[PDB]
């Protein structure tokens, strides 16, 4: 089985901003908080690039492998896909886009990500929905944090 679901987040922060972050499939851990770092041989940021991510020490994995699927910079959609790793996680694939909004009458960014993963043997899909959504939770948090500091320490 699978566990398959959409997250939202909304970030005060100008797209081009909260995009220049997002798109660097290079630089995950620049908002990822449990990424160390990340290697991506050639051109970076071409379908097809395959990024090596280390975890943070003190994690049960320490590195995966993935995939760039999709990098559109003129609709702001990255795609993924997790094809190795010390984890458990199979046939990971996720998608994030963002897009233009005005909340309390100032523009900002709306983020939405979806993933589909296989539920791994010897975990339920609710526990394998509830492990993902919390990370990528977790993940679009910390995009906010980071780039609604960029835009106050930009502002006058
Ligand atoms: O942010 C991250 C970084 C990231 C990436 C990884 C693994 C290398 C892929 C990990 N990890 C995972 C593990 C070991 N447990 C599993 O494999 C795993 C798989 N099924 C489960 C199903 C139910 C309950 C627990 C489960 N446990 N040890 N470390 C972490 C640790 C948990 C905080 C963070 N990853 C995502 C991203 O958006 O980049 C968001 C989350 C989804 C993957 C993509």
């Amino acid at each position: 089985s699978q566990c398959s679901s959409t997250l939202v987040k909304h970030i005060k922060a100008p797209l081009h901003l909260v995009w220049s972050i997002v798109r660097r499939f290079d630089e995950p851990q620049k908002y990822k908080p449990f990424i160390s770092r990340c290697v991506v041989q050639g051109k970076k940021l071409e379908v097809g690039s395959v990024r090596e991510v280390d975890l943070k020490s003190g994690l049960p994995a320490t590195k995966s492998t993935e995939v760039l699927e999709i990098l559109d910079d003129n609709e702001h959609i990255l795609g993924i896909r997790i094809v190795g790793g010390d984890h458990r996680l199979k046939n990971y694939s996720s998608t994030i886009s963002l897009h233009s909004e005005t909340i309390d009458g100032k523009t900002g960014t709306l983020a939405i990500e979806s993933f589909v993963v296989d539920v791994p043997e010897g975990n339920t899909k609710e526990e394998t929905c509830f492990f993902v959504e919390a990370l990528i939770q977790c993940n679009l948090n910390s995009l906010a944090d980071v780039t609604e500091r960029l835009q106050a320490e930009s502002m006058e």
